[PDB]
């Protein structure tokens, strides 16, 4: 806590705050129990070395445990984690979901609707842990938000806690008042209390079809998620300790008359794009094989930003200071104004959005960029501009069908270490049956020193141009532009 | 495949050089290393104009990227999958092969931690009995014979025996089993090293030798018990009637083969019971036998919680040298101070002394041996400081080869290598959706006679031991507690 640290450098200093704000009780579900470390020998043990570790060297944490520390060198990572199957140590609370998801509509409104939401409605369902975010996403590119939810102590929460305007619990009044927004031009949204498989038929029945169409119900458990269509909460769960046979039964043909419904409002000319929640696989799985004539929205609308290496970039205020993010948000708007989707999110941001624990920022910021914004924020921590050092970090149907290939997680891991990134994670899990994924993660502390520029410029470069490598390899025309445009050096091109 | 040889680069420094010359050595005749040949003349002409602050990334065999990086770090990061599709589950590297030096000097370590363990540091006056003269088995009698060993080897294959004496794996052969019986034992009492093929089928000649009282000091198998369709000959066939069979009639042959098996099995139980020194050379026999109904099939050790697991807790393991010179001397030299600097170990200097000999080198000149945390380190600046003064004729390459949860450990060891100074890191992906996957990462470091390789070979060769130290005093083996407590090696969580 504050401008002074009590490990022996700013990295390890860093990684003790990030740590403990992991299980800050505005961050963290359970921060009595999880994961940030392997169990609570592990998390103390970890905290005690952080605090003796040298600067010249390094910690390995094996699946939450500190196994080892070995001498190094100063522009190495001070902490390197390889995690089974989650502590890479850079999650900020609900700012991740809710700016992603404003990315997500954001493209959805420059590639349709000329670069805003404005006169739109999107139609969708489910306000739950994830799709909560939706209705402030769509109001934030300034579209009118049409959220079919199931239960009203879910639409209670997304009210009580600013992400939602109203509800109702009748179709033609949430009808009535989402066409005036729309007619008007205004950013409002709705909760409608009622049944997606029940809505949505009713919906394409009375003629009506929405600009934007997605869906973020719990598709892919049909068991303790998804609730059936002509099913009350309770009546639902005394057929779930029952009878699990004939709900997952009815909760996979209520599946299949909302994609039906999506299908036909496809049809009608709406932009209708799967959010990942294995809608398409379980209504084709029940017999519709047109189910994926609408697309993801990664291919659809996210892979286009990798192409560009645009990815999310976060950075925290170890200070535990908002003027340090209010500072840095404003050199976001002097020098990427070209992007106002960015520059609208800051400013948006700054007006909906609360800390919690440490103050934060995410946004998405291409190759060049990056390291461009690394290198002004290490120049005011080296002024007293900012009142402490800041943590900058950043935690599949492919064109040549590479989906599987575990070549790229663990090059960046390694390039990013080899940069001098402060700490590098890299998460792996699978086996039999169910596949493999990999995931590697970075930190660099941007503590003020001409060391710490080094290495910015180094890993900032680094990690996005691998992403840019990784799509350009794959085929992507947009990727290959950029990495000439940029020039990254690619042999074979 | 353009040649690099020779005191010369043609590269920007001898990292990119050393590359291009194991690149080379890798597909040499006597010894894919890239994806398909452009790509192999893509990192061919890429390492040619690498700069020595620059790094380039193979993903599967193929350049992808060049990147600006700093001269400590590695100039190549190699990152390979070999994944199988599921549909081809049931059809069942850092570039530093050296030939088969390697399973001979495997096999040697083994048969070298028994004769420690059991008969005072050299197996001269004792026989091995074991059986499986095939890829891996094959090196068997020169492991036992380099350790001073007669070594008896039953093999069905005749044409397969004549091939290893042809080549200098085996001394002699016979079809008789008490002519091999007679030589066996001559050498046993004039302490003489001899090698003996058989042609025979072990789970026949098992039995029969039980029967005649005659119990060998040590025991093993090699034969294919892992595969009792293709691998195992049962009893009573030829090779022709074994393929017959096979082809026409798969159930009476696999019947046969396991049957065989419990049969071989159970005449190990009798010779472990009449003393011989018996354990499972990693071919599933065992569990064959104990899935017949052979109970007590667990009741001898597999050869690495036996042997090998207990070196590992020290810290050693294959350490192997490449010189890129092309010079044998230059091996014949570091083998030198292999023989001063570490006198200690006789096994170790045994080992130099026999592979000068018997050892024949493949493509670039190679020695390998185990040495564990600390020895490595002290043998990697020796070695540094004999190029800096010109008494080798050129760098040499040190390497590590690569042989969820698990997989943690892989992958922290490339990450500590590459932020030590390794000169190349790899990490290769394998198996499927079907049957799981693998991790294993591997290493290089070229010791170039500068002192910017020297901090780079005492950091690297350093945490490469000490990782695999960890692991075993994590996992609570005694021995590796030991000496993470002796050594000085930092763990959080140790007592
Ligand atoms: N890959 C991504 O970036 C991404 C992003 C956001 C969401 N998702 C996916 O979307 C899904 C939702 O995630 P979550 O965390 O919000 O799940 P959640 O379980 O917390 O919320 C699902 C919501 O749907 C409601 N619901 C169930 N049946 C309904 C029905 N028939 N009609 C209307 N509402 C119904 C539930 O009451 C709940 O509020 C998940 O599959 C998630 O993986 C993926
Ligand atoms: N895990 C390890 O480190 C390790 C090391 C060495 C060997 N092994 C195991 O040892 C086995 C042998 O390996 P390999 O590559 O040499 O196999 P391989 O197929 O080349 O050779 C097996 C040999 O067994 C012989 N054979 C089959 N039935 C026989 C019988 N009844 N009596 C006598 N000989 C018989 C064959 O003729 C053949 O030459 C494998 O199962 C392998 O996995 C494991």
């Amino acid at each position: 806590a504050g401008t002074e640290r009590r490990a022996k450098g700013w990295i390890q200093e860093a990684a003790l705050r990030m740590l403990n704000n992991n299980l800050h009780p505005d961050v963290a579900e359970r921060p009595d129990e999880l994961k940030a470390a392997r169990n609570w020998e592990c998390y103390e043990a970890i905290v005690d070395t952080l605090l003796r570790l040298e600067n010249d060297e390094t910690l390995l944490i094996q699946s939450g445990k500190p196994v080892a520390v070995f001498r190094t060198h100063p522009d190495a990572p001070r902490v390197l984690i390889a995690n089974s199957n989650a502590g890479s140590w850079i999650y900020i609370g609900s700012q991740g979901i809710v700016q992603g998801t404003y990315e997500t509509f954001a493209e959805v409104a420059r590639q349709h609707f000329g670069g805003t939401l404005a006169g739109t409605i999107t139609l969708t369902a489910g306000l739950g842990g994830m799709g909560g975010a939706q209705p402030l996403a769509v109001t934030m590119n300034g579209g009118v938000c049409l959220a079919i939810e199931v239960d009203p102590a879910r639409i209670q929460r997304r009210i009580d806690t600013n992400y939602l305007d109203t509800m109702t619990d009748s179709l033609d009044a949430a009808l009535e008042m989402a066409k005036q927004a729309k007619e008007e031009k205004k950013a409002l949204s709705i909760g409608l209390v009622g049944n997606a498989a029940e809505v949505l038929p009713r919906l394409v029945e009375t003629g009506f079809v929405p600009d934007v169409l997605t869906d973020q119900t719990s598709a892919h458990d049909p068991l303790n998620g998804y609730i059936p269509a002509g099913l009350t909460l309770d009546e639902a769960a005394e057929l779930r300790a029952r009878d699990p046979k004939q709900y997952i039964a009815r909760a996979k043909q209520s599946i299949a008359a909302h994609v039906r419904a999506m299908l036909a409002m496809q049809k009608q000319g709406a932009v209708t794009f799967d959010y990942g929640n294995n809608i398409r696989q379980v209504a084709k799985d029940e017999g519709v094989d047109d189910a994926f004539s609408f697309p993801g929205f990664v291919p659809a609308y996210i892979r286009p930003l990798f192409c560009e290496g645009k990815g999310p970039f976060r950075w925290v205020a170890l200070s535990g200071d908002p003027e340090d993010i209010y500072k840095t948000d404003e050199v976001i708007l002097r020098e990427f104004s070209d992007n106002e989707r960015l520059c609208h999110w800051i400013r948006m941001a700054q007006k909906r959005i609360k800390f919690q624990g440490l103050p934060a920022r995410i946004c998405w910021l291409g190759y060049g960029e990056r390291a461009k914004f690394g290198k002004i924020i290490n120049d005011m921590v080296a002024k007293g501009e900012l009142k402490a050092p800041i943590v900058i970090g950043r935690d599949e149907g492919m064109k040549d069908g590479s989906d599987a290939i575990a070549d790229w997680p663990i090059l960046n891991a390694l390039l990013n270490a080899v940069g001098g990134a402060s700490w590098v994670s890299v998460h792996h899990g699978g086996g039999v049956g169910m596949g493999y994924s990999i995931h590697a993660g970075m930190v660099i502390v941007a503590d003020g020193t001409k060391e710490a520029e080094k290495r910015l410029e180094r890993v900032l470069t680094t990690d996005p141009g691998l992403g840019v490598i990784r799509h350009a390899d794959a085929g992507y025309e947009l990727a290959i532009r950029t990495a000439k445009e940029k020039g990254i050096d690619m042999p074979m091109l």
